[PDB]
């Protein structure tokens, strides 16, 4: 798989938006995991998010917690996921970028990480004392580390993110937390335009979307890439069953990438 950044500045050459889909791992289970990850691929998923779960996932709406609940009581593991990423990866065209909180990945070595294929790595609550260790240790395991950056956070450590990020900044929507809402917030469309100002490195939207108009909304608007988590849970992870699962997230993962086109 060709690099998140490299994959990122292809589409933005062509004037295009990213499709990143995402999904925990685990949800139903790493076998389901794995064919999923092909679906999304199949389907034209430039970049994959794929969550780790952990005990604790509370920048996290209900949808995901409910996800990751699930992935713990089927018994999935760090260790577990980058084993079956492993062996899946080498047949993903798209770059993965891993996501997790700071806990399951602080006393860790970032080498067994880049030896399952993983390109990037998402940690939302990245503790602002470890965020120039991770930072060096990613880097030095060429892992893209994907920063974010919200509402809240004023112009000028925007600026700062926006230049230690790696592979693209991912710009969260929103103020609360993952999950539906049936409107993009307004602020985004001003905030896109703010972070493409003083930065050229791609910027993707994250956080809400969950329907066509979103996705295409946040694209006219000059978002590099939309982000879309709940709402493709919602379809795989909530299905009655793992077969009818990947069906739904087969036909919602294609009707949100015609969106972009």
């Amino acid at each position: 798989s060709r690099p998140v950044s490299d994959t990122m500045a292809a589409l933005m050459a062509k004037g295009k938006t990213a499709f990143i889909p995402y999904i925990t791992a685990g949800d139903p289970d790493l076998a389901t995991t794995a064919e999923a990850l092909r679906l999304l691929d199949g389907c034209g998923a430039d970049v994959i998010e794929l969550g780790v779960p952990c005990s604790d996932p509370y920048i996290d709406g209900p949808i995901i917690q409910a996800s990751v609940a699930r992935a713990l009581a089927s018994g999935t593991t760090m260790d577990a996921v980058l084993e079956m990423l492993r062996e899946v990866t080498p047949e993903l065209s798209c770059p993965v970028v891993l996501l997790s909180y700071y806990k399951p990945i602080m006393s860790r070595s970032l080498a067994e990480m880049k030896e399952a294929g993983v390109h990037g790595l998402i940690v939302p609550d990245l503790p602002y004392v470890a965020a120039h260790s991770l930072w060096s240790e990613a880097k030095n395991n060429n892992l893209e580390l994907v920063l974010l950056t919200t509402p809240a956070i004023p112009e000028d450590r925007m600026k700062e993110i926006t230049k230690a990020s790696e592979g693209f900044v991912y710009l969260v929507s929103v103020n609360g937390v993952t999950g539906p809402r049936a409107n993009v917030n307004p602020r985004v469309e001003s905030l896109i335009q703010e972070v493409k100002k003083v930065t050229n490195k791609p910027v993707a939207v994250g956080f809400g979307i969950s329907k066509p108009e979103h996705v295409k909304q946040i694209a006219q608007w000059g978002a590099d890439g939309v982000i879309i988590g709940s709402a493709m849970v919602r379809q795989l992870g909530e299905a009655a069953s793992p077969k009818q699962g990947l069906r739904r997230l087969e036909e919602y993962a294609r009707g949100m990438k015609n969106a972009l086109p």
